[PDB]
């Protein structure tokens, strides 16, 4: 019996308040609080979201893209789970979580107002972001599917979030075969050799696929001058992790440049720069056809380039090539723990926004 | 000659990229990187906001309680300019800083679409982000005037946001004065003894005042039952600060009360978590009142004494009494950096929270 006015921001402070125990939990853990407690009160909260979808689903009782997305990301934290299970806290909470997992992607998938769902929504929103963010701060099977279980707890975070805020084709294709095929090879040779020319050569593909992408964005965007919100914001949302990676790479570059240093090289520089502008364009492509026979055959080698390119890029680190880890000197500038948070942060939110891209410019393409 | 929707995505993007840059240069500092070129960094965003300010207003030649809220910060973080001028960058950023405060101020007063003014505000929200996020991690006087610096670089990024997102009295008053009196005698006798004493003076009248808050507002929530979106989101995002530091005391007193240590004190368990519930309470009342004869006379004398208790409370942090930075507990468990930086967000934007409510509530009673 509560006004809705007052259900919204009661419950934005439920949730908020969440939030910042969990920030308090998790500072507290860092500098008297261990990691079992952090499990633990990630558990409890797991627990009672599971409380809230079995009482939910009691009572009850062209998205064809997000759901097979969270279904994969899902599937690949149980297999992680799977392999973790096979302190007490750390043996309870890969139950609770695979729990929380099944029963997330359940509710999504089938069960997707009254302050009792508006609670339990902003719970799941929050237990979900601090589950990310315990997964970035916090056998070798582990390694391959960590950012799919990170970008798993920010997606799903994102998708009960906006829940509740909406409440001719010729050279293209060439061109992303070809992106596509010369992806796949720098993916397999740099695992084989995991050293330092596969590392070489990964920056160097990526530079030119990134300039590639720029002109093909820019041509599209020359194309619309001469001649839908949540996409824009979880395009920018997710873009700025790769855009702090960016920027803290070209910074560890420039001072390392101030000092006149022999080991000083333009891979490291260029290409973050180089991220950073493609995206902007990309972004603004994007948008602007999302807002809108010569011109559409251009348009549509171009969504088709991009496309193709988006995919391979998403490739990239999804399989296993994430050398920015081993940095010889991002990981001085910022030391490790930090360069390895940037990272945490920005390669599962790399891969989320090169498959919305990648979504959104195929609705692009066909349209 | 862009798109709207273009020209608000690209300028988001700039500013969006403006801040992770400062992100990259502060991570950078704390772990190649000196003050210096933090200084240097932000001194010549100022420089640019200046330039841009210069060519906007060579281009273009019941708010009081704004207008004289940023211009009493303003003339606050002038003194402590002026204060610090009487490292090259250390010699420079005060002169350019005043400068910049001084076409801040003028600006908004007087001259507050092309994306040239897209891309000069947004520039600014984030150079004033950028500000206060360099005041709160990096003689006496300069101990006084901190809160009422760093409110002004977080009120001043949000007034720059938020333009743009837009485009019978008997009991009240006397409980008020009686607040009022006693929060000035604990004042002027905590800076007296600047002393245990008086920083158990002071919980034990927070308490007692936080206690009669939630009363009060809890009140006159019960009588509107019984019977703008701005206002409410810059209330929510400042008492979140508040609402971490409440949560870093309330976990660190969980966390002494787990060993049965015989210094635990509830004094700093149950003001932090009476704090947090009064804040919840107080917001859900204060956005009611803005979206709305017994009951008239009770919800006047309700929202004089709320008034009269904001204010209290805004005295107490903004007069010098700010003993949370010497809690024996908080800062071990988290340390000091963390408390201590903690505390810098904390209290700036409980004092903007506290006179926003003190706004808001003065509004409600007149009408
Ligand atoms: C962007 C929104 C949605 C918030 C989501 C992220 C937060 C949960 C992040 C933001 C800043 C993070 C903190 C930033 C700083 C620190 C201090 C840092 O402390 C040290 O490592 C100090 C080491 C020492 O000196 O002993 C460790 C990570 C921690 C606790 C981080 C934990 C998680 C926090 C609160
Ligand atoms: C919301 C946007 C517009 C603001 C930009 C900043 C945020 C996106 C925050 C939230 C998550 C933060 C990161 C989360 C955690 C860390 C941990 C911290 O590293 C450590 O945990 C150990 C510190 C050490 O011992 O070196 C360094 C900061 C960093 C990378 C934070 C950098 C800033 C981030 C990206
Ligand atoms: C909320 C939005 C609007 C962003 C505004 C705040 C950011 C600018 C904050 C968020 C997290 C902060 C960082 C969190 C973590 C660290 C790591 C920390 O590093 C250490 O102290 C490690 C010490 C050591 O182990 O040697 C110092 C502060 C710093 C750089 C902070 C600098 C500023 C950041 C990026
Ligand atoms: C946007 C909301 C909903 C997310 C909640 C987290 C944010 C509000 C972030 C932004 C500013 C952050 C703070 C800014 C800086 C620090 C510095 C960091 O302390 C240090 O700088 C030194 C670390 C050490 O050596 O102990 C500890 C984390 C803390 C308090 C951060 C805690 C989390 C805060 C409040
Ligand atoms: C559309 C699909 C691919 C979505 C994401 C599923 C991902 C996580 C799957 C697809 C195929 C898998 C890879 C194929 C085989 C190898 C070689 C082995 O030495 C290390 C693991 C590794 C590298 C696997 C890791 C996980 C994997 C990358
Ligand atoms: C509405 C007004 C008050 C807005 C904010 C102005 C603030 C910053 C002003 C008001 C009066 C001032 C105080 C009055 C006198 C003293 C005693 C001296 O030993 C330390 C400084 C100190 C404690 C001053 C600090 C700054 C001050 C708190
Ligand atoms: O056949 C597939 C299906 C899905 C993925 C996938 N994996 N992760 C993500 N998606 C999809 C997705 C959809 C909309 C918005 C973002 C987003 O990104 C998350 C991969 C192969
Ligand atoms: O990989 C990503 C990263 C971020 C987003 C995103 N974009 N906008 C929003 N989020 C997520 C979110 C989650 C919890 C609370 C608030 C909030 O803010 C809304 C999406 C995908
Ligand atoms: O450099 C970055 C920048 C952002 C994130 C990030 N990822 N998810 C979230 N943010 C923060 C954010 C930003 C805009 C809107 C909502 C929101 O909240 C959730 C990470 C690294
Ligand atoms: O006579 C005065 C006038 C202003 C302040 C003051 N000082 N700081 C702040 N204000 C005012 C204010 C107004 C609207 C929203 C927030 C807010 O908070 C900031 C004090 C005495
Ligand atoms: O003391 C405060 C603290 C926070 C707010 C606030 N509430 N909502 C917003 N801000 C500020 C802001 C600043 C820069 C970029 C984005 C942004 O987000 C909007 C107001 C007063
Ligand atoms: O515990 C806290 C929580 C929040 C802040 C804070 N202060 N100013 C800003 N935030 C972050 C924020 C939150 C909501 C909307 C916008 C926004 O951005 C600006 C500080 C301490």
């Amino acid at each position: 019996k509560y006004p809705q006015k007052n259900a919204e921001l009661l419950s934005a402070q439920y949730g908020t308040n969440l939030l910042l125990l969990g920030v308090s939990v998790m500072l507290a853990l860092a500098a008297p609080v261990k990691e079992e407690h952090l499990l633990s009160f990630i558990t409890v909260l797991m627990l009672v979201q599971l409380v809230w979808m079995l009482c939910y689903m009691i009572r009850r009782e062209g998205a064809s893209w997000i759901r097979g997305g969270l279904t994969m990301l899902a599937l690949l934290s149980l297999i992680m789970d799977a392999f973790r299970i096979g302190s007490a806290a750390l043996g309870v909470y890969p139950i609770v979580h695979a729990l929380h997992t099944i029963s997330q992607v359940h509710f999504l998938w089938f069960h997707i107002y009254e302050t009792f769902e508006r609670f339990g929504v902003i719970h799941a929103v929050f237990t979900n972001l601090l589950l990310w963010c315990n997964g970035v701060m916090s056998s070798t099977s582990l390694y391959y599917l960590y950012p799919f279980n990170i970008e798993y707890h920010i997606f799903v975070s994102a998708m009960l979030f906006v829940m509740w805020k909406n409440i001719g084709l010729l050279l293209g294709p060439l061109g992303g075969l070809v992106a596509l095929a010369s992806s796949v090879s720098v993916l397999v040779v740099y695992l084989i050799h995991l050293h330092e020319a596969a590392v070489s050569m990964f920056y160097y593909y990526g530079v030119a696929m990134m300039a590639c992408m720029c002109v093909g964005s820019g041509t599209g965007l020359l194309v619309y001058r001469m001649e839908r919100t949540l996409d824009t914001e979880l395009l920018l949302a997710s873009s700025l992790g790769s855009w702090l990676m960016s920027w803290c790479s070209v910074v560890a570059s420039v001072a390392e440049a101030g000092q006149k240093s022999p080991s000083f090289s333009w891979t490291s520089l260029t290409y973050s720069l180089l991220l950073v502008l493609e995206k902007c364009i990309q972004n603004l492509f994007i948008v602007e056809s999302l807002y809108r026979g010569r011109k559409r055959q251009i348009l549509k080698n171009i969504c088709m380039f991009l496309f193709m390119c988006n995919i391979s890029l998403w490739i990239l680190p999804a399989f296993g090539c994430r050398p920015q880890y081993d940095n010889p000197l991002e990981n001085e500038t910022f030391g490790t723990s930090v360069w390895t948070t940037v990272l945490n942060v920005a390669i599962p939110l790399n891969l989320f926004y090169r498959m919305h891209s990648v979504a959104s410019l195929f609705e692009v393409f066909r349209k």
